[PDB]
C-alpha cells in the first residue's frame, strides 16, 4: 500500500519524485514516461498509487487515467500539473484522478496527497 509508479517523460523531474516518495517512506515500484508504458506497467506491477504528468496533453495522459480505470475501478491516481492547469484537473479528476499536485513541487504537498490518498 506504499508502492507508487510515477509517470512522467522528465527524467530529472522523475528522480526528484523519487527522493520525495522515498524520504516519505514510500516506495517506487518503477517508472514509465508516457501513458501507454504506463498501462503496460500498471498491469504488471499492480502499483499501490500511480502519479501521473498531465502538464502536456498531447500526451493525452488523461487517456490513460482511464484505460487504467478500465483495468482497476480502484487505482488511487495522482496528477501533476503546472500552474494554470485548473482546466485539466478538473477534467482529471472527472475521470478518475484522486488528488493533484503542481509544479513545482512542494515536498509536503506531495507527501500529504500521498498520504491522503494511501
Amino acid at each position: 500500500g506504499k508502492r507508487v509508479l510515477i509517470v512522467d517523460d522528465a527524467a530529472f523531474m522523475r528522480m526528484m519524485l523519487k527522493d520525495i516518495i522515498t524520504k516519505a517512506g514510500y516506495e517506487v515500484a518503477g517508472e514509465a514516461t508516457n501513458g501507454r508504458e504506463a498501462v503496460e506497467k500498471y498491469k504488471e506491477l499492480k502499483p499501490d498509487i500511480v502519479t501521473m504528468d498531465i502538464t502536456m496533453p498531447e500526451m493525452n495522459g488523461i487517456d490513460a487515467i482511464k484505460e487504467i480505470m478500465k483495468i482497476d475501478p480502484n487505482a488511487k491516481i495522482i496528477v501533476c500539473s503546472a500552474m494554470g492547469q485548473q482546466a485539466m484537473v478538473i477534467e482529471a479528476i472527472k475521470a478518475g484522478a484522486k488528488d493533484f499536485i503542481v509544479k513545482p513541487f512542494q515536498p509536503s504537498r506531495v507527501v500529504e496527497a500521498l498520504n491522503k490518498v494511501s
